[PDB]
C-alpha cells in the first residue's frame, strides 16, 4: 500500500492520519527425475558408448 | 484596455481623446499536511528503520 496526504481547512484546520502496508510472496523447489537401467552385456557388445550417448 | 486612434475631419477638425485601464490578479497559498502515528513497540521490534520508510 501507499499513505495519503490531505488539504488543510485554513490556518488552524485538523490535520489527519494515514498508515502504510507490507506483504510477503514465496518460492517452493520441486524435484524431477528418472532412471535408464542396461543389462551388462548389452553396454559391452555395443560400438555406441550408450551411458554418454543418453546424457 | 487600449487606446484608441481616430479618423479627423479635414484640415481643421477637432481632435479626439482617449485612455488605458490597468487591473490585479493574485495567488494564494493553500496547505496539505498528514500525521503517521507508530507505537514504541514496533520501532524497537522492527529491523527495517520504520521512519526512513515512510518519508
Amino acid at each position: 500500500s501507499l499513505p495519503d496526504a490531505y488539504w488543510v481547512d485554513g490556518d488552524t484546520g485538523l490535520k489527519q492520519t494515514t498508515k502504510n502496508i507490507w506483504s510477503n510472496v514465496f518460492m517452493t523447489a520441486e524435484e524431477l527425475a528418472v532412471i535408464v537401467p542396461i543389462p551388462d552385456a548389452l553396454i559391452a557388445d555395443s560400438d555406441l558408448p550408450l551411458w554418454d550417448e543418453v546424457k
